[PDB]
Formats: structure tokens, sequence, C-alpha cells
């Protein structure tokens, strides 16, 4: 029974509006409705992993698990296994996997983050799950961010609190937040970003939606504009949106957007918006392809429509050699030439690097770099040819070329990371000096860059 080198992953997000679901929700798991939809010829083919995020979910965990599992069994005739379920208030994540994957999945983590303070603490936040699938780390975040058209900055703040404080994945990766801990990270939810057009334009917006003309709406979508100004979700991907806004509908039809201010809305307008989203971030040069992104048309119990997205995702096997794991393989090495970090900091500590990777027995600390002043004001930290030679546990190029090295640049004074990044070992050549590059972030914001050259020796 061969190990897979690809799997498919379903992501769903649905703000249920505190209402029980209708009796049939299969269109959601089949990626049928509006947008980029899944071919009918695939309907009986199960995804490997299903990850369901709900918000305003009124059900118990038991009640929702029975609906989900019976739904998938009806579609596929497979009885899925529950990997994890975690709920914060009415925000929930369920991970289901095909039974054949049970002994490929390990290191399951769950966590939540509550956003806001006082007034603003008590219903928004995020839940998440991570696990290993053979050699591949997977992370999943379902967030319900702050509502309201004039609160995009609050949403951005909620995002940074969630990536800082959600504790998923390998705790030994201490310098790294969730945006660096996983081969593949999926972040979805009722992100609550709105179409920022004047209230007076509500009927015009509705007209455009009926004509399936989304371009002049998407150009005012706050998530796309905030991402283009690098205010949120830096280095994440989203498929093109080709479905109608998923909020705010009159319940029990999809014929009507309910946008006008009401006591029930706190006298706020809810112009039609793409509240409900799926984004991802994968390590460099790992296969990830979105194969569907859309909304259902026939699930009408909520004022939101469910959103689906599906992905092909590259995975690797749990590699054993005669040498590693449990020792090094002297036929392998990773070297760095002419490396330097460019940092945006105004501070003047010395800095050192840490290299973290599951291809190493443990993380490696460099010597301190040499600080110089850049020509446009910057701090440049030069390592030259001074970085330690890294000794991977396995030298076989079929393993090593699939690995990644996380880098943190840390203050000598405080041992605090000033920037984190990731280098792929999927090189064009071995035993050859080749340029490498990563942006550096801290708390998910850009703090600098790391560049130089690598020389990778494998057993071939
Ligand atoms: C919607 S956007 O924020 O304006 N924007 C457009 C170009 N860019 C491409 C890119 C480069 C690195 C990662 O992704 C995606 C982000």
């Amino acid at each position: 029974q061969p190990e897979p080198d690809m799997i498919t992953i379903f992501i769903g997000t649905w703000n249920m509006g505190n209402a029980p679901p209708p009796k049939k929700i299969t269109s959601w798991f089949l990626s049928k409705g509006q947008g980029k939809t899944r071919d009918d010829s695939a309907d009986y083919i199960p995804h490997d992993i299903y990850v369901i995020g709900t918000q305003e979910d009124p059900l118990s965990e038991k009640e929702w698990l029975e609906i989900l599992k019976h739904s998938l069994q009806e579609i596929t005739s497979v009885t899925f296994k529950t990997v994890a379920i975690h709920t914060l208030w009415n925000i929930r994540i369920v991970v289901l996997a095909k039974p054949e994957h049970e002994n490929r999945i390990s290191h399951i983590c769950t966590d939540n983050v509550k956003t806001g303070i006082a007034n603003t603490l008590g219903n928004k936040g995020a839940v998440g799950v991570s696990f290993m699938f053979n050699g591949t780390s997977l992370g999943f975040v379902n967030s319900h961010l702050t509502s309201g058209s004039e609160k995009k900055l609050r949403r951005n703040q909620n995002y940074m609190n969630i990536l800082r404080f959600l504790a998923l994945g390998d705790k030994k990766l201490s310098p790294f937040n969730i945006t660096h801990r996983f081969t593949h990270l999926f972040w979805f939810g009722d992100l609550n970003y709105r179409v920022d057009l004047p209230t007076w334009e509500a009927e015009t917006i509705i007209q455009k939606i009926k004509q399936q003309q989304y371009a002049d709406l998407l150009s005012h979508d706050q998530l796309l504009t905030e991402r283009r100004e690098q205010k949120v979700f830096l280095h994440f991907e989203e498929e093109e949106i080709t479905f109608a806004p998923t909020y705010r509908f009159e319940r029990l039809t999809r014929d009507k957007y309910a946008y006008t201010k009401q006591k029930a809305t706190g006298m706020k307008y809810n112009l039609p918006s793409w509240c409900d989203r799926v984004l991802w971030k994968s390590y460099p040069l790992v296969h990830v392809v979105c194969q569907s992104y859309g909304s259902t048309s026939d699930i009408m119990t909520s004022d939101h429509s469910p959103v689906f997205a599906t992905f092909e995702a590259g995975v690797t096997s749990q590699f054993v050699s005669k040498n590693g794991p449990g020792t090094v393989d002297s036929q392998g090495q990773i070297e760095f030439l002419r490396c330097y970090a460019t940092l945006k900091t105004k501070s003047q500590t010395k800095f050192y690097l840490e290299f973290h990777s599951s291809c190493l027995e443990s993380f490696v600390k460099s010597q301190e770099g040499e600080n110089e002043e850049g020509s446009e004001g910057e701090l440049v930290v030069k390592f030259g040819e001074t970085l330690p030679k890294l000794k991977p546990i396995i030298s076989d190029p079929e393993y090593l070329l699939d690995q990644h090295i996380l880098i943190s640049i840390k203050s000598s004074d405080s041992d605090e990371s000033y920037g984190e990044g990731c280098i792929a070992l999927r090189l064009e050549a071995t035993e050859t000096q080749l340029p490498i590059y990563t942006p550096l972030t801290h708390h998910g914001e850009l703090t600098g860059h790391f560049q130089g050259e690598i020389k990778l020796q494998t057993s071939q």
C-alpha cells in the first residue's frame, strides 16, 4: 500500500446564524453552487481530509458531528474518522479524515484565541487544529473576526492576535508563529471584511450581483484592499472570487440581500459582502493547487451562504534510512555563502541566526553577524561565510530536496526574534552555489529580508 505524495483537502466555512441547518447540506461538501465548482464526475471521490469551520453554530459537538459524518457517508459511502473537534463559544472546527489515514495522522493539536478586551471580549476569536500527515505538517484556523463595515482595522488586529497567540504545531519551533510552523496552513472563517461602497449604492450593488458583474465590487472588498496594502494576511494566497457575496441574505431564500439598518443590526447597514473566505500559505515550492472556491445556492437557513474550497496538497512520506533518524548522515550537508539579513529595526544589538528544520536533530545557533549601515538607512547584518554547516539526519536527495529550513534572526541582548522566514531545499542543482531569499516577518508583519547563497550536498 504506497504512501501518497498528494492528498486533497476540503475546507468549509459557514456562519450558521444561530439556526439549525437544513436536512440536506451535501452540496457544500460536493463544491456545487456558484464560483469555481467541482466537476460532477468527481462526486463519489472522497477528499482525504475535510475541515469544517462554523461560526454562530447553535449545535452541540455531538449534533454537528452526526450531521457531518452522515452527510459524507451519503456522498461517498465512506465512514470518516474524527481527527479533532474544538469549539470556542459558537466558533467550531471539525477535522474528518478517511479511515485509511488514521495511522498517517499524529501530533494532533487544538487551540483557541479570544480576541478583544472587556466590551470586545466574549464572542469573536479563532479555533485551530494542527497535525502531521506522514512527513507533512498541516494547520487549520477558523476565525470569526469583528463585524461592521467601519471596523477593518479591528479585524486586522484580531488577525495579528490570532497568529501570535494560537499555539499549534511543534512547540520546539519557539521563534515561529503559526504562519511558519506548517507545510500548509489554511485560514478561513467569517473574516467579516466588507465591500466598502457608500450606503446609498446598496441597490446598485444588488443590480451588479444579479448581473454576475463582481469586478467593481471586488475592487472595494476590504480584505483584498488591506492585503494589497500589506495590512493583513501578508504572504497568504486566495483564489479568485467568482461567486456572489455570501452575506447578508434574507433567510429561507437566496433571492434577497437584507442590507438595511435595523435595531437587530445595531442600526448598521450590511451591504452585500464576501464575509466568508478561505486563504492559505504553504512553504516555498510545495505543490498546492486550489481546485474549487465557491458558495452553495441551496442552503438557506442562515443569513450567510456556506463557502467551500478544495485543494491538492503535496505531502511527503515518513522517511527512515540506515542512518537517520537517530543519527546524522555524513553524506549530507547544507552550507551558506555570502548571507546577510536586511532589517527594518532602528535598534543596534548584535544578531545571531537560528536554523530550525525537521531534517536536523535539533536547531542550530550561528555566531553573531557583523552589523553595517545600508545606503538607504537600513541595518545590514553580514554573516559572510561564517554560518555553521548544517548536518541533516538523512542524505537521500528524495528526502532532503523536499525539506525546508526556517530561519530566525535573534537579538544577542534579548534572545527575541526580530524576523522569521523559510528557505526551500528544492534546488535546481546540488553541489552548486545557488541564490536563496526569504522575506522576514515578526508577528506576521514585514521586518526585513534574508538573502545569500546555498550549497546542498546529498548522497547523489
Ligand atoms: C490581493 S494582493 O494583496 O493585492 N496581492 C497580489 C499579488 N500577490 C502575489 C504574491 C506574491 C507573493 C505572494 O503572493 C498576491 C497579493
